């Protein structure tokens, strides 16, 4: 199709997030390269405006779906790429569990060559000594799987799915997300028959980097539909 035909290469990326939570206002820009062929995303995030107020693996799923490996018998469920180049919006409510809440919408679109995540996001009632604002979850990452749904009345898909993020004392600081998905455009898309997204993603540093940063390496598989 003319969307998967997109990314049968190496795709850059860009992404733009502007944040408030509690008021705290920061922005984050990242740069690379998505392979979809291999469902390989590779990035470098930069606080441009200072110091990240949360913890950066809270912001991972929130900083590009249409960059997962769907296996050959399963492209008809892509919806991610069908949507492409006018592309879709993105928008999730994420709970973290004892604490507040992050609001997300973003834009996922070609604009030329590249392929860009634009996002507004609101954090609300969070509490100043918590996991988050009190910045006591570990720098690292959990494998997840991410169950899709088709959404009929609204030409999309919607996925509800828990994140567990390493607290330091030991415990685990759960983050529930639902998310749901709408065209852009006006073309016709695939809507998918239930199936999971498959994600594992490591997080790292670039020791020459001196701004507030997070390097970041994600793999996305599609799966859940037999041959």
């Amino acid at each position: 199709s003319k969307g998967e035909e997109l990314f049968t290469g190496v795709v850059p990326i860009l992404v733009e997030l502007d944040g408030d939570v509690n008021g705290h206002k920061f922005s984050v820009r990242g740069e690379g390269e998505g392979d979809a062929t291999n469902g390989k995303l590779t990035l470098k995030f930069i606080c441009t405006t200072g110091k990240l107020p949360v913890p950066w693996p809270t912001l991972v799923t929130t900083l590009v779906l249409c960059f997962a490996r769907y296996p050959d018998h399963m492209k008809q469920h892509d919806f991610f790429k069908s949507a492409m180049p006018e592309g879709y919006v993105q928008e999730r409510t994420i709970s973290f569990k004892d604490d507040g809440y992050y609001k997300t919408r973003a834009e996922v679109k070609f604009e030329g060559d590249t392929l860009v995540n634009r996002i507004e996001l609101k954090g609300i009632d969070f509490k100043e000594d918590g996991n988050i604002l009190g910045h006591k979850l570990e720098y690292n990452f959990n494998s997840h799987n991410a169950y899709i749904t088709a959404d009929k009345q609204k030409n999309g898909i919607k996925s509800n799915f828990k994140i567990r993020h390493n607290v330091e004392d030991g415990s685990v600081q759960l983050a529930d997300h639902y998310q749901q998905n709408t065209p852009i455009g006006d073309g016709p898309v695939l809507l998918p028959d239930n199936h999971y997204l498959s994600t594992q993603n490591a997080l790292s540093k670039d020791p020459n980097e001196k701004r507030d940063h997070m390097v970041l390496l994600e793999f996305v598989t599609a799966a859940g539909i037999t041959l």
